[PDB]
């Protein structure tokens, strides 16, 4: 197997986790992976057939288990991580984040960054707001959220 053949198996394996992992019928799905040496974390977003649904309110509205669904989110994190050990099983540059997007109507993307967020001594919720800032239009809810978001964008200009 190559190194597109792994590639090919965890993306297909990833997608098909993410679908699973929404009970309902779905138009367009951002998923986001930060993982780095200490440690990582794994979000996504959905629309329906629009407004942005986040993952983790799933169990809260619809019909699946906690336990269930965090079982799931596990197996993904685990995934997205396989994913970077293959990167450094073949002597490439680890990457820091991962953005794997889908829609319904088949459209697909997969991107990498090396971003040193470990250096830039933001924690998760920063990254996940400037990225939904970044990708999306959004900006946070409240001022001290809303600063940290411009400290990253400067963080990451001056890079």
């Amino acid at each position: 197997m190559t190194f597109e053949e792994k590639l090919s198996k965890i993306y297909n394996e990833i997608a098909n986790e993410i679908s699973s992992m929404i009970p309902v019928e779905w138009e367009k799905v951002y998923t986001m992976a930060y993982i780095d040496d200490g440690g990582g974390e794994v979000f996504f977003n959905y629309t329906k057939p629009d407004d942005l649904n986040y993952y983790t309110n799933i169990p809260k509205e619809y019909n699946i288990s906690v336990q269930v669904f965090d079982d799931l989110w596990m197996d993904l994190y685990d995934l997205f991580e396989e994913l970077r050990d293959l990167f450094k099983e073949e002597d490439l540059e680890p990457w820091t984040s991962c953005e794997f997007d889908f829609t319904r109507e088949g459209e697909l993307k997969v991107s990498f960054d090396y971003i040193d967020w470990i250096n830039s001594e933001f924690g998760q919720i920063g990254r996940q707001n400037y990225y939904k800032y970044r990708k999306f239009g959004i900006l946070p809810e409240t001022e001290y959220e809303i600063n940290k978001v411009k400290e990253i964008e400067q963080y990451i200009k001056e890079l």
